């Protein structure tokens, strides 16, 4: 009874030639591609990489493969993935891909009466990222995925999904769980590019990433909202307390100075200024402006203490209005 | 007397196909599983994964190696691993795995007469423990471990733990060492997930891990506690002293703004607030407050020095029983 | 109709040596060599290397493979890369080289009926890009790309470019993405160099990397053009506040000195002064000078006041004209 | 005369299967290990892992290869290591270990006339190694080598180390080199452990570390004995100099506390106190201590100004003794 | 014409053993090792490691590869490499060495008439190297490359050096780069070591390095340099302002303080002091000396004023004279 299907794999591997793709000289082979999104990886922001592992699947026609027999499907492993021809699929991408060969090599192989071929693979592929950090941190990523054949161009092998988008890409429930990023939802998308070794099809896949703020807030603005409150305390003190009000004013504008040094560190070296460096620079110079009053304040303080008087008593009340009025326009501005 | 084994095996291995799973076509094969922890690696927090590992074993019926001799078991080693059939087992959030090749491939094959075979991998998983981190760092983690067939369907192969719970996962004494968890226990269970592939059974195993703390009072409580102290200090300085006291308030204020961003370093980039946080939160309302408060009473010292007197001595009695009450009510409300 | 190309492949294989190289004893093998990027990766500082992708493609004339058929050409894979001779080529400044495997090794072979064979492979090199330093971070870098045949000197194998150096290098539009750096162009050249082992042909490829500024304004140079502001702010104080100017001069140079420590950091640990450094030491020659004239003009203000007014007046307008005359020097000498 | 070598081996390998041990169902298999330490490579403390070079041999009596020839050893490389029965050794502590290859894998093999058998094989351990850090950095480390076979039972293949402990292990008079360890000794051990799959013999080595002080000294403990120093000095200051003696006071304790967290950045995140934490602790109580003191003095001043002079005279001579007498004690009653 | 050729080398293989050394039972086999150095890598200083990348080379005499043919060389590649013998080459100090397999494996294989055969293959080398840092950053390394046979001993196998050591060593032009270091030189030699498993012939290549100094000087001396001379800056001060004065004392004892620290962060964690560790020690002194000098000065500021103003204008001479006479012994010793 398992003896029939011993014969069967030998007679298909019996004159087949797995360095020859299925329909050579007669059409152009199609192949249909379905992804599985087992864990939608870290998203690393220094080095503009993403992880992702998936069950990658490939579904093509090979009539040298149809057989007659009982059983309408012959489920396999990687032991028979070798034995045929299988596209030279590869991710533009993909700065690093791996494959796992843990516990067994993750490789099915499913052939029906048809002659239809499908071919799943599990793959950790470090794609690239690039990101348009302009509205930082409420910015919105576009990470997409292209693949393609890497020796057959679009006149031979043609890579077309499968159904709708919806079943074309699926992810996991658990599988998008990011510290960072919401995975609002996945796009596809296929075009041709012109080469010098010819034209070849390309899939492409775009994964749509919200971030979600709330770490910067409580790492970056809400010790620059308090910094700024601290050096406001200043304008309350006595103008002869000069050295007290010294102490705000430059103790507050290094806090500033550090904390911008300190929240690009996490922030990739790109070479133009993002959302938060404004808040942080207009935060700068209300801390800044603060000590430049208590200076000008402290030269006029003898030769027209009256008007000095009245420039601090005044500072007291432009100073937090101008901040309060200033994050609402900023918030508005991004949340909308 | 030991050619007679080199016969037995070159029997077995005659006529048999390593492609074809035992029992096909005639009925479902069973696997019994049952995992030992050599030791349970570190769990780095800020990449949500942890390091195990285990000697995974499966057994499972073949009638084709059934065989007949004087000895009633057949010790041997990966040489005739890979030329039988094995089930594809992997791990699912396992995002990088690899096996031990040193100084052989670790893995054992036994065979008895009535064909039950039994086949046991060291593997080293760097698997993936997502966290909720609401009560950190008092929080308990299940950190789970998913494992399943990869080409075999729940209709043709199926995973079932071996005898109960505690025999199906063993845990060496000196494994379970983790330098800031405790491992509770462990625990086992199976589901099903329907697939466009098919139904697929799922093994997942669960460790119980709870926190052990004594790591961050040294390194952000003790901090946060000696600081909010040093700051109330300063009610106990003259009120003519305004330089002196300047400097506890902006110090200490600036010593909580950095001890936030510190404390946070090694904790993972979460987008919400942690039990931590708000600790570290009202520490910094105190230390702020009291620099409020010497504002406060320096603005009004001279108008009314009666008042300034009064909120002053009152400060340093109300201060502290706030602080000392704070830290009962939330050292008992996670500490139960 | 397909069995046809099974037997071509199988003809030219019969009698074929890999071992050996086309026209040998009869000429000398020539190679062209053209390339294309799929995507310049980042360009580390520190390790002073860099990734980059490529499409390597080499195209050789062998008589060997000789064929008549209906189809003027061979699509094939990796399968048959092995089965025939390839020229060893490698590349002298590659680190650590390594290729695709996923999700088929990345590999085409295309042969033509007069015997022309094509071969190009994918490939990720962490080549080493040493940078002369001088004029950073106004400075050009030129990261040269050396490869060549490991076993026949250029006596029995040469490389040369196809065409212009147009063609012979190709950039994606996309691929060339750095944080900071610009891909001006790129440059070929060849070369002999005489060896114990004999004369090799060098094939040296150059990119044009212009460095983008921004980052280190928005890191360095303006953290140490406010505090040199903030410096001068002491010398609009009165004189007998020696407490408030002490901080002022004592806070600005030490956070002048951080800076420094601070900068150098990312930057490599090279044995000479870079433009950034001269910059930071101008900047602390200003505050440094300041606390001296603020110690100078209180060591003579009981003596001779009358000078010591005159001096900090003067002060007040020399310094700023001072600092915005170098920074007009600065900039333009190295922004030209 | 070479020929003859060629018709042994070839003679060996007839009718050899290297799928059963020797004595197979007449003895059990005796094996003799003997170790050399190449390099003990670097002892991490925060992973609690160390990297060791070793040469590991093993010794056994196989029947099946003895031979009679002019020459009576038969030295041999890799290419016949796998073409025989090897034990299945591993090591259960080792989280990753790696053979080298380069140029050629480090593999020998010798063959006497009686049978015996000698195979070595260098490797590199990433073992693990738990220590309790209770007297750190006064703290002695017993890293063990735990190791033994995989599929063989101790009924089958025993493990035991040759002659005595000094010839078992045997370490390079330059291979014992590490920054912040001595190389006391080591030893050796046997042992059975029962579990599921039978009972297996254990092998294991300990190598007696003791920490060498000095570093820890100018990076930890001398920064905070000056520290305290530094604070005493504000004894020697005028009462009313409450802002001067408030420096000393806030800038000390803030040190303290830095150098806490700078302390236990280097060492691992155990969850319980050292023996350096509590003097860093008691160092933090004196600086500490000294505020309160002039807190308390300045708050005494002004009503009996007799008692405040004696006790600002008073701790002058008490904080010395005291911290002086504190180190005697801590120092001697751990180096001893 | 190229048949000829395909004969030749099917004879030498047929009847040809790699697993038996030429001149088996009748000499002892000599071998011939040339090196050069394409790239002198990077030297880490915490891991005590350095990378290299070399061609190394071999050369044996072997009589059963002797051939007559119209050419008197056979150029070949990796392909025949393991279908012949050669040596176990190993690296004692290579603590990971890994081969260059892109574009193909760099393995060159050239045989003459006479039958001596040249080996090349290319490594990359990270090898360990212990550096006595009592003189740092004044020291000199010389980093050893250690090498030899791992299984045949000096009785069978013997390495030596090809002609002199200028050729026996050669080093690129652009390859001995080094951010921190100067390649002055390179040396060989050759020794014998006794072990249980015999006599082995030990090849080492020893490279001098001459560290560059001026990164450490624009990183640890000259800010140390810098707080030393603001302390004594404090000397021009007026006693009375013991507030200001006290800043300087404070704040640069501390800025020694955290530079220590900084300092050896980079710098192995070695259990002695170096040369750059008495200079900072030196440095902490004076502006350590320099608070002691004010407090003391302020101390007897009332009963014995006269004594206190003639401290003072000496410590304005004296210490200036002291660490300018300090630089000159500390860089003269070292720097000769
Ligand atoms: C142009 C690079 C290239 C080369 C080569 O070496 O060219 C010099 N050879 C074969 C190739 N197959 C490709 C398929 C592609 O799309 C799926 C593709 O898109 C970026 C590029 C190539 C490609
Ligand atoms: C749906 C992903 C998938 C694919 C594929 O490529 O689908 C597009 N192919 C074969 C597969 N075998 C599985 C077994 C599983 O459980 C043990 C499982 O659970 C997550 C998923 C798969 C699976
Ligand atoms: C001199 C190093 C070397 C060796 C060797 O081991 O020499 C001792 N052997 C074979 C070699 N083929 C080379 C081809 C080259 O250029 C493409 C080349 O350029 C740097 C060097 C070599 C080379
Ligand atoms: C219990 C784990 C295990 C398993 C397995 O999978 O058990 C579920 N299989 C085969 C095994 N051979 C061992 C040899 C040992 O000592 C040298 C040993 O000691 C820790 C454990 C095993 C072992
Ligand atoms: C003593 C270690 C050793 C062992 C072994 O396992 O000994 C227990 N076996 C074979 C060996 N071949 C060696 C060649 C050497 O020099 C080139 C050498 O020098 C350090 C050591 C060995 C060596
Ligand atoms: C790509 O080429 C194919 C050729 O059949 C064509 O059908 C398809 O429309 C092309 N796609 C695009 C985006 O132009
Ligand atoms: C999974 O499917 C099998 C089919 O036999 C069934 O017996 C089992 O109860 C199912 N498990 C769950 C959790 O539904
Ligand atoms: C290299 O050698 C070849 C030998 O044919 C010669 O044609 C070529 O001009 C040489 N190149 C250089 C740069 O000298
Ligand atoms: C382990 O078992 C063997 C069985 O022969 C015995 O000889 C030996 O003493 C045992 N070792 C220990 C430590 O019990
Ligand atoms: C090593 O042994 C050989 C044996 O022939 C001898 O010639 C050589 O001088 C020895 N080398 C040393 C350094 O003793």
């Amino acid at each position: 009874n398992i003896t029939i299907f011993t014969r069967i794999l030998d007679g298909l591997l019996d004159g087949y030639d797995n360095r020859l793709r299925p329909g050579l000289g007669e059409r152009i082979t199609q192949v249909r591609t379905d992804m599985y999104v087992n864990s939608f990886g870290p998203v690393s922001d220094t080095e503009m990489e993403y992880t992702i592992d998936i069950f990658f699947a490939q579904t093509w026609k090979d009539e040298r493969l149809r057989f007659k027999g009982p059983m309408q499907r012959l489920p396999l492993n990687n032991l028979l993935a070798s034995k045929i021809w299988t596209p030279d699929t590869f991710f533009h991408n993909g700065k690093k891909s791996f494959a796992h060969w843990m516990t067994t090599p993750n490789r099915m192989l499913r052939i029906w009466n048809d002659g239809r071929v499908l071919y799943t693979l599990r793959l950790t592929i470090s794609a690239e990222c690039p990101m348009d950090l302009e509205d930082f941190p409420m910015d919105e990523q576009n990470c997409p995925l292209k693949f393609g054949s890497y020796a057959y161009p679009n006149s031979e092998v043609v890579y077309v999904w499968t159904n709708g988008s919806t079943k074309s890409v699926v992810v996991a429930e658990d599988g998008s769980r990011l510290n960072q990023y919401h995975l609002m939802g996945q796009t596809v998308g296929t075009e041709n590019i012109s080469t010098s070794t010819g034209e070849y099809t390309i899939m492409t896949a775009h994964f749509h990433l919200k971030r979600k703020i709330g770490y910067f807030v409580i790492q970056t603005y809400l010790p620059c909202i308090m910094t700024v409150i601290l050096s406001q305390v200043s304008f309350w003190l006595n103008r002869e307390s000069v050295a007290a009000r010294t102490v705000f004013g430059v103790t507050t504008v290094l806090t500033m100075t550090t904390l911008s040094i300190s929240a690009r560190n996490s922030l990739p070296k790109v070479a133009y200024a993002t959302a938060m460096d404004w808040f942080i620079a207009v935060c700068y110079a209300f801390v800044f402006s603060a000590l430049l009053e208590f200076a000008f304040v402290n030269y006029i303080t003898k030769s027209q203490p009256a008007r000095a008087a009245k420039i601090d008593k005044m500072s007291r009340i432009v100073f937090p209005i101008l901040f309060g009025t200033f994050n609402l326009v900023y918030w508005a501005t991004y949340l909308n």
